[PDB]
């Protein structure tokens, strides 16, 4: 399918999955490549996100999740954690 239909896994299992996604996404988006060096409690701002990459990240996430998201994600829900919650919602909410 063209969606992150990752249902079947427990909520947290799914989260950490997409958490790693989000992390690897900005790891790539910032250019430091490591998703393990991504602090969820730190805000993407402090992590190095620019307005462009706040959009580029959204680009990667919306691509990976297979959904459609605003380039204001990072601004409305700023932190790897904030997005881990948003993206987890998006994928599980399919109505």
């Amino acid at each position: 399918g063209s969606h992150m239909r990752l249902n079947g896994l427990s909520p947290q299992q799914q989260q950490q999955t997409l958490a790693t996604l989000v992390a690897a996404a900005t790891a790539t988006v910032l250019g430091h490549h490591t998703p393990e060096s991504i602090s969820p409690a730190t805000a993407f701002k402090d992590l190095g996100i620019d307005s462009l990459t706040a959009l580029e990240l959204r680009n990667t996430l919306t691509h990976n999740t297979g959904l459609d998201l605003p380039p204001t994600l990072i601004f409305d829900h700023p932190t790897p954690h904030a997005l881990t919650q948003h993206l987890h919602t998006r994928l599980t909410q399919s109505h």
